[PDB]
């Protein structure tokens, strides 16, 4: 399955690995499908590292799962932050996944087994490039200009 994030700076198609991270997938797709991320900004943008979003409050402290409470990590030896465009859930320690997620800008091995990887950017890399060059407050890494996720399209699999 895949989703396309329609942002102020372009679209980003992300393939989600539902066979390895079923709960993370269910959560993400449910939030996407219920317009939960619509209007969300990319609140933390760190060039060379990653960009974070998925917090309706836009502070980096908010957001919750489709279950109204944090859920468990789903780590996998098959899923590592070893390339640009890996998509993972942000957290505040073990099993504290909510709604926030981030997209890496490059290989970041230190993140492995610390955050639940659940997707990969498969199209719209130019959009990721645009996000990475966005001017930010060099102290908080918050983009000087709000960049939002307008809406998200879920590519329904023809198969039931
Ligand atoms: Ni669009
Ligand atoms: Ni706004």
């Amino acid at each position: 399955m895949s989703v396309t994030l329609h942002t102020d700076v372009g679209d980003i198609k992300i393939e989600v690995f539902c066979e390895r991270t079923p709960k993370t997938c269910e959560n993400f797709l449910a939030l996407c499908a219920s317009n939960y991320y619509n209007g969300c900004i990319f609140h933390r943008n760190i060039k060379g590292f990653m960009v974070q979003t998925g917090d309706p409050t836009g502070t980096g402290r908010g957001g919750n799962s489709i279950w109204g409470k944090k859920f468990e990590d789903e780590y996998s030896e098959y899923l590592k932050h070893n390339v640009r465009g890996v998509v993972s859930m942000a957290n505040n320690g073990p099993n504290t996944n909510g709604s926030q997620f981030f997209i890496t800008y490059g290989k970041q091995p230190h993140l492995d087994m610390k955050y639940t990887v659940f997707g990969k950017v498969i199209d719209g890399l130019e959009t990721l490039d645009e996000l990475e060059k966005l001017p930010v407050n060099e102290k908080t890494y918050r983009p000087l200009n709000d960049v939002h996720i307008k809406d998200i399209t879920i590519h329904a699999n023809p198969f039931a």
